[PDB]
């Protein structure tokens, strides 16, 4: 809709990179507004998918989903550039290690991620990359899902998408890892991992790749994924974060049920987290 003229785009700084793209901060100044611009870094499989990605964000209208500004005829790398709002405090992965946030605020953030996710699922889309690095902080009381690079439509007569080296396998349910099927419930498993990350304040030594690789080992050839799948199937899970309530840990564990149908939906999670937030808010 809003065609941002490439001439008025002044690069301020790099914001971050993810799978097949890079996001950068720009001032859109036709004389002398801060916007976030995503550009393709990349194979021809992901280049045809890029247009599909832009159309996904273009049709999402939600308070806990990053605001799509427009596009620009990007000659700079031939494929189109995606213009979004600049979400001023950044990703939770970058923010939480330096800012000690209370349990109450963390649970609000979790509730808001569920609202954005329940909305995404009602639009017949799966995210496939739900992690703290993809959750942006607008202010201390507002969070938004900020990136949709792996987001796909679930085909109409199926309950899953049939799904690479860039897969976030440490955020993935066993069905994605073993059967390469991504269900709406596979996104709930990743949410449980995002909630663990939030509760550990995104501390590196406590991260899911760190924790799972201490359980797998690093000398496993091409078998890290297989070893991950079998430990998950044996019932092993990420530990309870220090100072994470026992009830919140069980909620997380319910998000990590091996059987996808035993997991809560995002719609089921919203009233539960609302109540848990209200309890720790006082
Ligand atoms: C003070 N401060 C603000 C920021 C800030 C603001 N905004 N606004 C829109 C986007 C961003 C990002 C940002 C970083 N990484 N990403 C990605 C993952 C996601 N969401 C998107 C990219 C790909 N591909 C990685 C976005 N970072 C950082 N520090």
């Amino acid at each position: 809709p809003t065609v941002f003229h490439k001439r008025y785009l002044k690069k301020i700084r790099d914001l971050g990179e993810g799978h097949f793209g890079k996001v950068s901060l720009y001032c859109y100044d036709p004389t002398n507004e801060m916007v976030a611009v995503k550009a393709l870094k990349a194979g021809p499989q992901h280049r045809s998918g890029w247009k599909q990605e832009i159309d996904i964000l273009r049709t999402l209208y939600h308070e806990h989903i990053i605001k799509y500004k427009g596009c620009c005829e990007d000659a700079g790398a031939a494929s189109l550039q995606l213009v979004m709002e600049y979400v001023p405090l950044g990703s939770l992965r970058d923010y939480l290690p330096r800012h000690s946030i209370g349990l109450a605020q963390l649970l609000l953030f979790a509730q808001q991620i569920c609202e954005g996710m329940a909305y995404l699922h009602s639009q017949h889309y799966i995210h496939r990359d739900l992690a703290a690095r993809n959750v942006l902080l607008d202010n201390d009381r507002l969070v938004k899902i900020g990136d949709f690079g792996l987001a796909k439509a679930v085909p109409e007569g199926h309950e899953y998408y049939r799904v690479d080296g860039d897969s976030p396998v440490f955020w993935y349910a066993p069905e994605c890892l073993k059967e390469y099927k991504f269900y709406y419930a596979s996104d709930v498993w990743s949410f449980g991992v995002t909630l663990y990350e939030l509760l550990t304040h995104c501390d590196s030594s406590q991260s899911p790749p760190t924790k799972f690789l201490e359980l797998i080992g690093i000398a496993q050839g091409q078998m890290t994924v297989l070893r991950l799948t079998e430990l998950l199937e044996r019932g092993e899970r990420l530990p309870r974060p220090d100072k994470c309530p026992a009830e919140v840990y069980h909620l997380m564990k319910n998000c990590w049920e091996t059987e996808a149908s035993f997991r809560p939906t995002f719609e089921n999670l919203i009233p539960i987290l609302k109540t848990v937030h209200e309890k720790y808010q006082g």
